[PDB]
């Protein structure tokens, strides 16, 4: 029997998308999904949406809180240190999201970071974490060994994993004090950030993740063991195909490359470079005399991308290289046949995009536990891309890191790119290996359904 399962992800661009996503994948095999959006932005996601008749978005008012700017509703609004006040404005919209789900009574309901459970089980609903973030990130980070420790958590404490996690790998000591710091600093309501999702990992019914038995397994299998309840994999939320074709100006001016030639650079939605990396990073991608497209946001303390360029860059690039401030489409944009190269910033969504594509990965995580952790898991365990050099305790990069990851991933010659390249075309073989999606599908909505019986 099919499912009524609502969808409460986090105000980001990168949560919204992949649930659409995965909504898609739900109601092409008969359930119905009812998707709860922040009002504005239900135009921008009105693209994802293939199945209309199945999937119904419900606008949420996001409430005015003292610092958000006025109409914010997404990540991609606010600089990423007013994100604490977008999730007090997300805690604030409890007695709407009570209305809906009174009204509209569905069996599940997907959330993120709203630690809802107690609403659920008055109303009989079951609640479902549903992470897109990488579960080796939770485990690292959120797992009952660590909140046990509360205040006494150090960066030394956190340059090791917590016991029994099943891999190992680096962090450098910068990282493990971004770790150490910004787990304690409010996140909402005044709530730490680790405590909220540990409260969230601990009150609701069931949890799930974005990936694959494969990839994900070992972290999810440790995640049940220390939580003691279902967490379901939904597969690797494979990107659907979109109702709008690839941008006309783009498309003519990446179609004037070599196939293979333009190295695509892109940092997510939500961050700003400060200056001083912003200039290091396409001086990089200057140097190594290949057709680049960078989008970026203008760094901290400009407002346009012109302003900061490096002095004489936009003469000397001409029309080989573009830095670009606007939102495109960045899935369609992997996929056409001059991308040789994807610089990322190891989100999991553009790390899923670039996996499914041909494209050599240059791994450039920015200063976020998520983006650090695939990075390492990319570079280190699965080996399908080549991470730029930071400084031990600065976290900075020199062009010539950049210049240096670029030019080996790119050179047909070089054994370091011949084994990325490898590793990477094995690693989309099994991500769209003809029945792993839909495997994992077929085992997630009969865990969904054993948790509705
Ligand atoms: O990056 C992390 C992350 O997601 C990001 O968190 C950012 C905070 O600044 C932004 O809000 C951003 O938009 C969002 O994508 C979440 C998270 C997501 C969904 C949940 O339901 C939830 O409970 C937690 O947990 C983390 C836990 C860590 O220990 C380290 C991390 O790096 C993350
Ligand atoms: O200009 C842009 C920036 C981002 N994206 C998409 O937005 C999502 C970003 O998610 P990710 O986890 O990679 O990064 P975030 O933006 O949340 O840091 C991915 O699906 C990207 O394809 C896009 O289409 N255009």
């Amino acid at each position: 029997s099919s499912l009524h399962i609502a969808m409460f992800p986090w105000f980001a661009m990168g949560h919204l998308i992949p649930y659409l996503h995965l909504s898609n994948k739900l109601a092409k095999r008969g359930h119905k999904i009812s998707f709860f959006t922040p009002k504005k932005t239900q135009t921008k996601l009105e693209q994802f949406n293939l199945y209309p008749n199945l999937i119904t978005f419900y606008p949420l008012n996001v409430p005015h809180v003292d610092g958000l700017p006025f109409g914010a509703e997404t990540t991609s609004d606010v600089a990423i240190s007013l994100g604490p006040i977008l999730m007090t404005a997300m805690d604030q919209t409890q007695n709407q999201i009570e209305l809906l789900l009174t009204q509209l009574k569905p069996q599940i309901i997907f959330f993120d970071f709203v630690f809802l459970p107690k609403i659920t089980q008055r109303l009989g609903i079951k609640s479902f974490l549903y992470f897109i973030i990488n579960p080796a990130t939770i485990s690292y980070t959120t797992s009952p060994p660590r909140m046990f420790e509360a205040e006494n958590l150090t960066e030394v404490d956190l340059m090791k994993p917590p016991k029994g996690y099943p891999t190992s790998f680096n962090l450098q000591s910068h990282e493990a004090k971004h770790l150490a710091s910004t787990r304690k600093i409010e996140f909402g309501s005044g709530i730490p950030f680790s405590v909220r999702s540990y409260n969230c990992l601990s009150l609701t019914d069931a949890i799930g993740f974005k990936g694959c038995r494969e990839i994900e397994g070992p972290y999810v299998d440790y995640l049940q063991e220390q939580f003691g309840k279902p967490v379901l994999l939904s597969g690797p939320v494979l990107p659907e195909q979109s109702k709008t074709a690839l941008d006309e100006k783009w498309g003519s001016w990446l179609g004037g490359f070599k196939d293979g030639s333009l190295v695509y650079c892109a940092l997510g939605s939500e961050l700003k470079l400060k200056q001083d990396q912003f200039h290091e990073l396409l001086l990089g991608l200057e140097l190594t005399g290949f057709p680049f497209l960078a989008i970026l946001k203008p760094p901290v303390g400009f407002e346009t991308i012109e302003d900061a360029l490096p002095e004489g860059f936009k003469e000397r690039v001409k029309e080989k290289g573009i830095v670009h401030s606007g939102w495109i489409q960045q899935q369609l944009i992997l996929e056409h046949p001059s991308v040789g190269c994807f610089v990322t910033h190891c989100g999991a969504g553009s790390i899923t995009e670039g996996l499914v594509n041909n494209c050599q990965m240059v791994l450039l995580p920015q200063l976020n536990g998520d983006y650090i952790i695939n990075a390492r898991i990319m570079g280190r365990h699965l080996k399908v891309g080549v991470e730029v050099k930071k400084g031990e305790e600065d976290g900075l990069f020199t062009k010539e890191s950049v210049y240096e990851a670029v030019k080996i991933v790119m050179d047909d010659e070089n054994e370091i790119g011949r084994e990325v390249r490898s590793n990477h075309t094995k690693v989309r073989n099994l991500l769209l290996r003809h029945d792993l999606e839909s495997s994992c599908l077929d085992t997630f909505c009969e865990k969904l359904q054993e948790l509705v019986s």
